[PDB]
């Protein structure tokens, strides 16, 4: 059944997985793919305390909860931020941050926006005597909230290579004497924060693999379903496109199957749209001739001729991986948060480049029964 | 070929496996089944900190801390002890990080490998207990083996040994310095005992931390082996005897068994076999003893029995140890075969042992592939047949 995929897109789907990943499958001198993919088999004293209440920490959603914590004890100062570098499979960089003192919800920040955005863009700390006077700050917010921002302390945070995994800010330094932030703030601030870099890297490269294996979880799960009945192409392709358009998050799926006896033709085809079922021109045919995947960010704009905007077409090779059994098309990647559409990425070439491989194997085991099958109706 | 099989051996060892892992399966709500789950010291401590915390490779960070530990305090030789846990769930520490007189050694990993059960030796009993031990004289220590000592002309007086626990108290490892260095022959001082633990305590948590990403490697390379595999069997499914061959070709190989036998049941006569297939492990490759198998297909549970003659249900080189396995259809309501292991080795020595829960998690994984595979076979098969019929 498909039923065995109801509950598939409760616990994921191929969004939770855009960072960068190892790759998915690696191929050798005559193109046999394999999966088995990278070979793997006081001051003082009171900084130490801190450091062992985090070093226990790879789950960094719980690792950013004690961050943030431990930074309250360490400037006086009246609002808190912490800001965690992420990055998507096209090694796109930004900021994100659920931890904010307003004093739910979650901040997020473009690569070189804002002060922080800047701190990490350059890895270089801002100490900020009066924000009104830095070009960099911008009072919109101060003005509608009535808040006022003078001082500024916004720090970044480093793991040992020295790149930059997150970034961290105090608003506002608490003081008699109407004070702003101190060297030994830096200094202090700094010591810590360099600790908080080697342990948020360490829980960032353990999540990315859970996050492998989860994949991998994936893949076995969508074998046993394409490999579970192989005795007609119409059953399978749905099954196939079926799965696909959920988990990938497109808008329709175009499976396309070489002629069997010419070489050069598509005998069959099958469409989805994404909702149900009504089954039974181009882009295929380039991918066809070229054997290569093809990812067009919008389609008006390229070496065809022109909704269709946002296209990735994969073919579809045999055992040996040599002729071109068919080929697959999906169509408007959305960012289905929103359903807006948006470019395919590496993730979700990955992905396909994986799945079309048992894809593949199932068709081409089908097409065989169907062969007899279609050896039979001849006595007809 | 299945040239590819002997590629993935050599990338593969058999003996990292041997671990406690999660499952592969899983259940969720009425059993269906599924592989988706859900002052000056403070400064000179923190620099050792910081250094060693960017490790998760095990043996590097190993390498740090044993370094790490001569600097601590003033003794003649040191070593460290690192606990493991195989996939019995039996532990046991080991080093190969032990200070050995100065011009005597080959390489200082000539190769060459401590190992304790659990509770056994002054490390062994220290890891059991998770109490440091502050020895005098290790000759007054009931535990001491002075065989080492004797045997290379060394004279061991004082002990440290200092068990390394990580947060949660459990411990990972064991740290020992041997011999207070001294210019009045002295024993090690409450003072040093705590310098050393300061230091082990990160450790602990370092170490754990870097263990677990290491499960989740191997966690994931499992699988990758496993998707090779679907993908192997997969291949060509026309011939029973050929997804067979591959099959059998296959446990034999990434579970190191001496024999493996698919039993086929009849496709009609829903209790009898229809067809039978052998591979031992020295490789030969063809095509009369029932019991296991009946058991199986009409339990439909796996079946695993440590030594076949020391087992009491079933009236009785020979035949030890014995994996066992239903090989089950699309829906998972019927036994088209069974699946059939013998002698689970111990990784060359050669030695035979029973199979553990690792095996069982493989081939669990495995077989589902498996009953695909062989059932879509079968069909062709028929058609093959309903073939022959008419024309």
């Amino acid at each position: 059944a498909m039923e065995h995929m109801a509950s598939m897109t409760r616990k994921i789907s191929a969004s939770e997985f855009d960072r960068p990943l190892r790759p998915i499958v690696v191929k050798d001198s005559e193109g046999t793919v394999s999966f088995l993919s990278d070979s793997e088999k006081d001051q003082s004293s009171r900084l130490l305390e801190l450091v062992k209440d985090i070093s226990s920490h790879l789950d960094v959603t719980a690792l950013c909860h004690k961050i943030f914590l431990h930074i309250h004890g360490l400037i006086s100062a009246d609002r808190y931020s912490l800001f965690l570098v992420c990055e998507d499979s096209s090694n796109d960089k930004f900021l994100i941050s659920r931890l904010f003192d307003v004093a739910n919800n979650c901040i997020r920040l473009e690569w070189n926006k804002g002060i922080v955005g800047h701190v990490a863009a350059l890895g270089e700390p801002l100490n900020i005597k009066d924000a009104y006077e830095d070009p960099r700050f911008n009072a919109e917010v101060d003005q509608i909230t009535g808040y006022k921002t003078q001082s500024i302390l916004c720090m970044p945070i480093k793991n040992h290579r020295e790149e930059v995994v997150g970034v961290a800010q105090a608003i506002n330094k608490k003081s008699g004497n109407g004070g702003t932030f101190t060297e030994k703030d830096e200094k202090d601030f700094a010591a810590y924060l360099a600790f908080c870099g080697i342990v948020l890297h360490n829980a960032q490269l353990y999540e990315t693999s859970l996050l492998e294996n989860k994949r991998n979880q994936v893949l076995l799960d969508l074998a046993s379903l394409i490999f579970e009945e192989q005795q007609s192409l119409e059953v399978i392709l749905k099954k196939i496109a079926a799965t696909i358009i959920s988990f990938m998050q497109v808008q329709k799926c175009t499976i396309f199957i070489v002629d069997e006896d010419c070489s050069d033709s598509f005998s069959s085809v099958f469409h989805m749209e994404c909702e149900e079922l009504e089954k039974s021109y181009m882009y295929a045919q380039y991918v066809k001739n070229t054997m290569e995947p093809l990812n067009i960010p919008d389609v008006s704009k390229d070496k065809r001729f022109p909704c269709i905007r946002s296209l990735l077409c994969t073919p579809i090779k045999n055992g040996k991986k040599n002729k071109v059994i068919g080929v697959c098309q999906l169509v408007n990647k959305m960012e289905e948060n929103t359903g807006k559409v948006k470019p395919f990425n590496r993730n979700d070439e990955q992905f396909l480049e994986a799945f079309v491989i048992f894809c593949g194997l199932g068709i081409q085991n089908t097409q065989m029964y169907e062969a007899v099958e279609r050896a039979m109706a001849k006595r007809n």
